[PDB]
């Protein structure tokens, strides 16, 4: 049989990620409220994570790394964003950076991964910074914001352009050391408030050319790391699709935590005006019944983007125009979906969902956050397709 | 790579019924308007349809029949009804009664297929005729409205009540030769026309119990049939999943269809006040982004859920109460997904859009007309689900 | 006390023409089914109406006319479309017409009125005729569709582009006699049938001068019948929010209509399924409720809007950039939130109201057209006002 | 008219609409430490009461100004766009005094003659244990949610007594400050200045004077009907007057996160391009389509506020078809300016949802309205269509 509301767990040999991510799932969740206040990952949450071996599932196998396909790591998301949203929107960009570090040249990734296997990159990926050409490299400045799980990371991914001959923009990355930079902690939110979205400066910061890939070379096999993972699933890809899947899939974790929850708590709902037992009252069984339907289909049409990249990957194959168009929005798609399923839960669940006390409020505020990223604004993501879906060209003024 | 607007072909080493479907489609859609004037399905859609085998999909394979999965037979229903919805709505119904006569006795079924190994059934399942408890079978009379293809079965599947005991009802189907009823021609509808939704008119009739089932027999395995085909990997399953298979398959493919014939339309589209060319521009591309993106949701919850058919189907498997009310409500979401898109559309067509000569306006009637059916109410659907997530026992009030 | 559902009638001395319209109005609804054959308004409508007068609704009074303020006569074309969508549609244009001609020189209109005071015109306003630039005036050529009412009115009034000195459009009106016409019947359409929306051809139609009004003179006070009644509380207005103000009214009337309608036919609501009584189950209770509140914003807004015209024309003032967007654009969101209303009722209506003998199919036809036209396109009126509401200058390529 | 916002009232002298108007940027500059307050800042109750808002439905022997409904309504949409629960819970200090002013002139005299600026807060759901001891009641019981009750004087509290027959008699009892604890377990994501800490009764004695049934203020039959002939407002069941000030608090919010869009979004930069796309046609259209539906929320209101002052003037008890509408129509506005905020937080960046962006609040506090048990869209939807239906009441709701 298949499953609508979850996860099948791979009925592969031994234990699965996902069954090991079930197993600390509850020590997760017990920590979601700690974490909350803590504004960053808590200590136990990285190692339970760590211990399991997550942070290795896009590493090349030759560091150790698992090589996991994107389906069966993006449903560990998932699972971990119902305990802990900003513990697994953190945790998985620490986990799609290796994807991103894997198409870097040899020499950096052996500079990272034989030191230490159990290295991880945060990111700033919004091209804020100044760059200065001097020889064998770039000096770069900036203030970079917004680098979840920053305080847990040895390295960063920075976002910056360098200039043409012409003057055109070459969109680019630096891979950076922890010692390269301070991470100044302004990081007050009101949602994911646990992944420690803090903000890196880099002052007159030297990044040697041998750590800095071009984007466009990283979207089209092009990079100095193409083709060192000959038998592998997962390199031959763009690298874009891997790096942002987490979005989507800790927005279908919460949603899928939401009806639960709210399930939950419908049980013995009184009326206060009344007296009345109206838990199982005719609006609120409808309510769980199309969020319920509404999250099966966005998890329905993540599976199925999901197992298209999968295929992609596989067998070395880049993806043309039109199947790009879908990788990127179909995931936005998806968030919209989660968000209004978990907005019919909310508007029925009454004053006490918005106490602190209660766990709804702050899927609540979690879900709306996943649709408020750059990469799942749906204004951008409409445009996108429908410029492709009429054979128009891109729109420069949004990616 | 994978499709995410329309059906993937079966990749074999012969031609699929899929693209045989394909191949007929432009002759199906020029009949289209003569079809709806018709107010049933012309004799050349039979013929062509008949010609490639698609009727024979859910007949036994003793018979000549094809026994197709549940996904193949439902995605040339989709494409079908890209041409014509009402062709596509009366003939699925003509293809899915023989997986339900495939659960009478071998005797009903050798008498039907026998004799002529074409012969199909219409239906009229709403229990509304009065009957007599003769010996050896029963008297019924009756109008029985809704026979989409009527003019064009050799027999027709007729729904009752009979009684307990206990005053309780026993709802069963009735199989009877065209020659036991009159066809009223009273089928005057504002959409899906050409579907020749036609009343049965039943004086007096005598129906054997050879050739009465009881539904509940055919939704359990318990059937007189049960057990007759061995190799089935469709037969071992309930009968009304598959019954009621072809109603949201149409909504899917005039869905599809909309946003194809939308898009035509759009391209040369000028502002009759302004004189400037418009189909291009901002609003229009994103309800073509969106109402894409909502029906590739659809698409891809009703291909998990048809996936979902066949694995079932497959083990001999019969479902439990979970997966089951999955089955029954999953379609209605997904219809009632396929009416949004096709309204964000619709809305955006102007004028010349409700015109008769447009197709558009005979798209978005026939679309709004398959969340009109019993079996797709979402009311109805939602509080099915709802009872089910929350471990309530079913509502007899509906079905 | 106040009426959320439907108008108050006007408390005054005399029979008002809103009590006058309900007098008459079962007599319109039974004509529906038969206008709606004929696509073109039927003679006893037209006699019906022209009777009461309401025609004469915004005719100066020095002809014999009311000078209706525009609440009460939209209120009228409101109840009317109630009874049949299309008669009023046609029948509010007819009446909106005279207010235009009010705005022409004295010669024009003395010519129409004191001939014959029950004289009317319909429209076909988009500029797709071309002009000849004679002495004093122009040839016209063009086909000039979709004249509501064109078979009941003496006269037409057609638009087209000028050209300025340095060859700038200069969007104009012509009033031209029938003799100088071909009604041309092409209306075969889905929706407000009985409108009789039929073509006008003209063949080489010399307009004299006299007889052509600039549309910028019309909005802003400057055209050749200005001042010409100097108590006047309607005159000294722009032309287009009077022209167009019979759509939304339209839409609002069809609105309350299937409300009343849908409670019509649930009351005494079976389930085919089951065979229990369902009219009066939770769910269609709260579509009803919710449709119920949604038009009554609609009316709200409707209301406020046309009391805002009402005001301005009392004070012969001439709205501000920001009003004039409101008045633009309100009534196109009121159409919205009135089909949105029809549609969540038409969902829940169930197979027999899309049968030719159901009112509700005509409805939902119906509403669904008066979001179809031009100046009720939402994506048009919602950039519209953003752009006003942020301070930017008009998009040429809309209006 | 005016679409966007309320018409000021043309009078000599200065409205309280125009006072509120005044006192407004302070209000919103107090916003963010009232905020992390919990409660109302002194400051805030200080300016209000000054002004004299608090007065608003006193009746005008004790110096009340007896406002109309609309009017009053307006000042609370006015002031929610500073500091929602500022609004939300000034609403409830003031909304409460139309409702004392349908007790007994005994209590009435002994809450305004002795201070004519006292107020009570309230806990209406009745949790309360109650005691039939003689010339009155015994009530113990923890009483949740009562905004704006760290400057009340006094609370009203709700409570059921019995029949002969054991029938539920909805009751409210009027308390002294002294009677009971404010426990301040207020820790909530939404109205977070509002103060809507718990009430702590321990065995409180209230005397029969100070004790009114909810069905006697819905009817006209309670001990202070007919006190006073010449007003416009008195005239009415308390329950629409009390609760008017949610939909109002919903409406000042949903027209402040136009405002607040708007001035976010002239200067609005992409992250990852560095266009200026402030002006693009999505914004502008959302911009447009929220503009359009608060508008039509505020006409809804409009029209449903000028109902209530109508049977006010007239002294008429509403039918129960105006009852239905008066009860539901405000929980329908509600629902309309969420979408409408919601609407705009969509396209609003990251950015809106850290703690230093008005946005955040706006959405939080937008939300929160629709959560209280008045406004409730699918208890009204089924009480609306019941009535619609000419159904009996269903008595599981209310």
């Amino acid at each position: 049989r298949l499953v609508y509301t979850h996860a099948q767990t791979p009925d592969v040999s031994g234990v699965s990620m996902l069954e090991k991510i079930q197993q600390i799932l509850p020590q997760i969740a017990k920590n979601a409220e700690s974490a909350e206040q803590l504004r960053r990952v808590p200590d136990e949450n990285i190692k339970l994570l760590k211990e399991i071996g997550l942070h290795r599932a896009f590493q090349p196998k030759v560091y150790g790394g698992l090589e996991m396909s994107l389906p069966d790591f993006a449903n560990c998301i998932v699972t971990l964003a119902g305990a802990c949203a900003g513990t697994a929107w953190a945790f998985s960009l620490l986990c799609t950076h290796s994807h991103q570090i894997a198409m870097f040249s040899k020499q950096l990734q052996d500079e990272i991964w034989l030191k230490d296997p159990d290295a991880t990159a945060s990111s700033s990926i919004a091209p804020f910074g100044k760059v200065e050409e001097v020889e064998g490299g770039i000096i770069l400045n900036g203030d970079y914001g917004w680098s979840s799980g920053c305080d847990h990371a040895e390295y960063a991914i920075v976002g910056f352009n360098r200039f043409d001959a012409d003057g055109n923009k070459i969109y680019s990355f630096g891979v950076i050391p922890r010692s390269d930079y301070e991470i100044v902690d302004n990081w007050y939110a009101q949602a994911i408030k646990s992944s420690g979205s803090k903000m890196l400066k880099l002052v007159n910061v030297f990044i040697p050319e041998y750590r800095i890939s071009k984007a466009k070379d990283m979207m089209e096999g092009k990079s100095a790391g193409f083709g060192l993972y000959p038998d592998s699933k997962i390199f031959y890809t763009p690298y874009r699709p891997y790096f942002a899947s987490g979005f989507s899939a800790v927005s279908l974790g919460i949603a899928e935590r939401m009806i639960e929850a709210f399930k939950e708590k419908q049980r013995n709902r009184v009326r206060a005006y009344t007296g009345a037992n109206v838990g199982l009252a005719t609006p609120a069984l409808m309510r769980i019944a199309e969020s319920t339907h509404q999250v099966a289909a966005a998890r329905a049409l993540l599976e199925k983007t999901w197992e298209d990249h999968r295929i992609h990957g596989l067998n070395h194959q880049y993806p043309n125009k039109e199947t790009l168009a879908f990788w990127r929005t179909n995931q936005a798609y998806a968030v919209k979906m989660c968000i209004e399923a978990v907005d019919r839960l909310m508007a029925a669940a009454g004053a006490t969902s918005f106490m602190d006390n209660s766990e709804l409020q702050r899927l609540f505020r979690d879900a709306h956050m996943t649709g408020a990223h750059a990469y799942t604004d749906y204004d951008v993501c409409a445009q996108i397709l429908g410029r492709e879906l009429m054979g128009m060209e891109p729109d420069p003024t949004m990616v």
